[PDB]
RNA sequence: UGGAUUGAAACGCCAUGCUCAGGCUGGCGAGUGCGCCACUCAUCA
């Protein structure tokens, strides 16, 4: 998905994706593996964990929309 | 005997607490003070 930034850290890049090869399970491309309204087929988010949590949030705030949802919500406010 | 988001997966290689430096220089335990006074080994085979 989208990135998140502005952590102290070091290159202040997104989290829960996959780069390489050893992150590889019943093979799938290289983000379905954690398929949250990226690939519609089901989603982790909402469809005691933090990502759903997040998009609790990012949905206060408004009185793949997931990973929008919760990767701004990680970009805070 | 398919299938545990599994199965595979070193924090690992190396490194002086070193070089050297007086605890020294001096300072009376001294100045005085009766052990003193007095006492039958006696009485007897």
């Amino acid at each position: 998905w989208e990135n998140t930034s502005y952590i102290l850290g070091v290159d202040a890049k997104g989290k829960q994706e996959r780069t390489d090869k050893c992150h590889a399970a019943f093979i799938a491309h290289i983000k379905a593996y954690c398929d949250t309204a990226d690939q519609d087929l089901a989603a982790v988010l909402q469809f005691h964990e933090r990502p759903a949590a997040r998009q609790a949030w990012a949905n206060c705030l408004n009185r793949q929309e997931a990973a929008f949802s919760y990767v701004t919500a990680l970009n805070y406010l």
